[PDB]
């Protein structure tokens, strides 16, 4: 594998990452505006939804460290918690709808994350995407759902992490499958193994699927269930790490 050949993946995931980012700011526009309108109903119904196109570009989105805080830090990340006048984003609207089911006092931080999301994709749109960042973030992500996520801080108040969970491993999937033209050249075992643990993670996860094809609350996944899914996801990590190994990218 040459670096030349990487080009057009990357170019692909480019696009991907561009068109994730048009709906997430169409998304991002009805959700804030149904806040500012004060409709605590619809806001709260379109919480995970219009998050799943922010954590699906979550690989390379993390780069961009500083809008990465503003538009999706949780309240542990500031002094004052829940009431730091620094604490902004979806996780503050979050606190209010899901816990004080209220939008009060919210307008101001719904122009923040509108603002801070039209931002991310001028910023984005003029980034040159360097495959290892896409391949070893993508990696970094997997370890950080197992290791950091896997009892649910991301989202304490509406308890939605696995809309969250399954944008990631959707995004990390997305990576695997640009490069398997490359890898299934000289590594086609190795290329089907990391699709069969992706399955492995995607059939987790749907046991927690609803009737009506929803998914539960974080908090219906019992200890011996976390574990397990941590365990699960662990080896995407390492599948994706000696990818990025493979695609001779380590030089």
């Amino acid at each position: 594998v040459a670096p030349l050949d990487l080009v057009q993946p990357i170019s692909d995931y480019k696009i991907y990452v561009s068109e994730n980012l048009q709906t997430l700011v169409r998304d991002t526009r009805e959700f804030t505006n149904a806040v500012k309108a004060g409709d605590v109903a619809k806001a709260k119904k379109l919480f995970a939804s219009t998050r799943m196109s922010y954590e699906r570009i979550e690989p390379i989105a993390e780069l961009f460290s500083d809008l990465d805080a503003s538009i999706d830090s949780r309240a542990d990340d500031h002094e004052k918690a829940e009431k730091d006048p620094a604490f902004f984003g979806f996780h503050r609207i979050e606190y209010g709808l899901f816990a004080q089911n209220s939008a009060k006092g919210l307008a101001p931080v719904a122009d923040k994350l509108m603002a801070d999301v039209l931002e991310l994709q001028k910023r984005i749109r003029g980034l040159t995407f360097p495959p290892e960042k896409v391949v070893g973030g993508a990696a970094v992500l997997m370890e950080e759902v197992a290791a950091t996520k896997i009892s649910g801080e991301e989202d304490r108040y509406s308890h939605t992490d696995l809309w969250d969970f399954q944008a990631n491993f959707e995004g990390a999937k997305k990576i695997v499958d640009l490069f398997r033209p490359l890898v299934v050249k000289d590594n086609r075992a190795f290329a089907d193994k990391v699709d069969a643990n992706f399955d492995t993670v995607f059939k987790t996860l749907a046991k927690y699927r609803t009737a009506d094809g929803g998914f539960e609350l974080y908090g219906k996944l019992s200890e011996r269930d976390r574990k397990v899914l941590a365990g699960r996801v662990n080896t995407l990590a390492e599948d994706l790490s000696k990818m990025r190994g493979l695609l001779g990218l380590d030089l």
